[PDB]
């Protein structure tokens, strides 16, 4: 895994994109959070198998595998969230039969927030390419601060060895789309930057998880190892 | 402010640092002075921050609320790095996690990383003005956002330029800026853990708006 070009490694990320689902709701009658919910349910179904596919994650342990998705799923959710809702100006696109806005989401702070980092990933024009390098980043990062053991720190140098190859991975697209140097360096900047918006916004909504107190609210590590299906 | 070189950026951070405070020669209480003491100190730090004065007192406020955490929490990181195990809150505070837990080890894992990077003075500044600038749609906000993103983009050239100038090769370099800036996201993580401990238990925008709405 550490051995493939940034060509191939961008080319496994591609082939394994998860689908967009629809909403689950009967379109002849007249419960939003039970909707999105339930949507998100089952996005996180194919997530995990999306995980499975990104170079140098199964190396890891399976405890490991499960930590860093119980950290990184709803920063993995958002992201896509938000690469989706990129053409829908003032609306998120959570399904194609399940476009909202503002004033639907009434909450409605972290809706607003996910629309503006649609506009910024919009005026960017950010890439295919370049999106699901953030994914893979957000996947391996998001818990790699909050695991002591030998194997641990083996498990901590493998998981930045592969987060090194994301980064350069990223810049080689950039590099490949002609951009300068300079531009190089600062479009990289501007998307991990983003990234702390997705974990501040992904911070707020487990927030609100935590506070509901109830058990099957937030995927559990036996209910995320189950779907990694050993 | 768009017209400084990476060098002149560098040395005003650096002229901008703020003192290391002590504590007065229970532990919440002393540790919500020292930070009441920090805050005073960090308002003419950002004062001085480039890029951030050219902004209208409203969206300097809007800035230090949503990044006062994050920028108290980066210093002690940054003064706790030569200490494994300890949280350096001041010269004559020193805690270890006994004596807090979940935020306090969280810190302790950030100095850690601090301490594998061997995190130089002059790379601190500049992500510390990050966050400022990061954090946190009249014209005039349009104009702002505008300029925050165009300083932000010289921090990232004057980062760049402090790894060039050590001997860093390209791909060492850019690798080194996103391993930087992907622990921008882990403060922001730990900040929102505290506030969400501090409400539990914060300083006003009209506390911020005076102490930066100085007259001449
Ligand atoms: O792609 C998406 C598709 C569908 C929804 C979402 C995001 N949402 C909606 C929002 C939300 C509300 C409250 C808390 C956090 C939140 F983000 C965020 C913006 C509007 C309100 C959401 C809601 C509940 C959620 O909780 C599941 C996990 N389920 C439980 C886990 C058991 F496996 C309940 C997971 C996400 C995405 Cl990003
Ligand atoms: O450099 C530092 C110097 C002194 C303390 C701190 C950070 N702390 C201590 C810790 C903490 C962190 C996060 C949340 C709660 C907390 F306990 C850090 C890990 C264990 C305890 C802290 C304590 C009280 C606080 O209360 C404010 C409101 N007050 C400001 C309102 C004035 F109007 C002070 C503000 C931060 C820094 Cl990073």
């Amino acid at each position: 895994a550490l051995s493939l070009t940034a060509d191939q490694m961008v080319s496994a990320l591609l082939d394994a994109e998860p689908p967009i689902l629809y909403s689950e709701y009967d379109p002849t009658r007249p419960s939003m959070m039970g909707l999105l919910t339930n949507l998100a349910d089952r996005e996180l179904v194919h997530m995990i198998n999306w995980a499975k596919r990104v170079p140098g994650f199964v190396d890891l342990t399976l405890h490991d595998q499960v930590h860093l998705l119980e950290s990184a799923w709803l920063e993995i959710l958002m992201i896509g969230l938000v690469w989706r809702s990129m053409e829908h100006p003032g609306k998120l696109l959570f399904a194609p039969n399940l476009l909202l806005d503002r004033n639907q989401g009434k909450m409605v702070e972290i809706f607003d927030m996910l629309l503006a980092t649609s506009s910024r990933f919009r005026m960017m024009n950010l890439q295919g390419e370049e999106f699901v390098c953030l994914k893979s980043i957000i996947l391996l990062n998001s818990g790699v601060y909050t695991f002591s053991t030998l194997k641990s720190l083996e498990e901590k140098d493998h998981i930045h060895r592969v987060l090194d190859k994301i980064t350069d991975t990223l810049i080689h697209l950039m590099a490949k789309a002609g951009l300068t140097l300079q531009q190089q360096h600062q479009r990289l900047a501007q998307l991990l930057l983003i990234l702390s918006h997705i974990r501040h916004m992904s911070n707020k909504g487990m927030e609100h998880l935590y506070s509901m107190k109830s058990k099957n609210v937030v995927p559990s590590y036996d209910l995320l190892l189950e779907m990694l299906d050993a």
